[PDB]
């Protein structure tokens, strides 16, 4: 795939996640376990991922192939599902972002 064409294809799905308010707010920066008061976080979550890390990777040609991008998005959600209780605000927000991403990524990958 062409970098600019791969970037262009996937772009709208990322922007879809950013457009969700307030659901995208806990996902815009890397989790800071000190600030958030969750000192066990890095013991439980061994490979953190967030929107800003994805965007920087996308925009700088780090994704040579779509599933690399998809795997990073999926990791972000699975991290939050793993760490947070199912009744928590962040967990509910996560499911919302995940539902949105599936409905966006299907028609994209059904062409690339
Ligand atoms: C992604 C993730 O697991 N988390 C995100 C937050 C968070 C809140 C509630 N406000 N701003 C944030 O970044 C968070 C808080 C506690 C545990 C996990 C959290």
């Amino acid at each position: 795939f062409k970098p600019e064409e791969l970037r262009q294809a996937l772009m709208p799905t990322l922007e879809a996640l950013y457009r969700q308010d307030p659901e995208s707010l806990p996902f815009r920066q890397p989790v800071d376990p000190q600030l958030l008061g969750i000192p066990d976080y890095f013991d439980i979550v061994k490979n953190p991922m967030d929107l800003s890390t994805i965007k920087r990777k996308l925009d700088t040609g780090q994704y040579q192939e779509p599933w690399q991008y998809v795997d990073d998005v999926w990791l972000m959600f699975n991290n939050a599902w793993l760490y947070n209780r199912k009744t928590s605000r962040v967990y509910k927000f996560c499911s919302k972002l995940a539902e949105v991403f599936e409905q966006e990524i299907d028609p994209v990958m059904q062409s690339l």
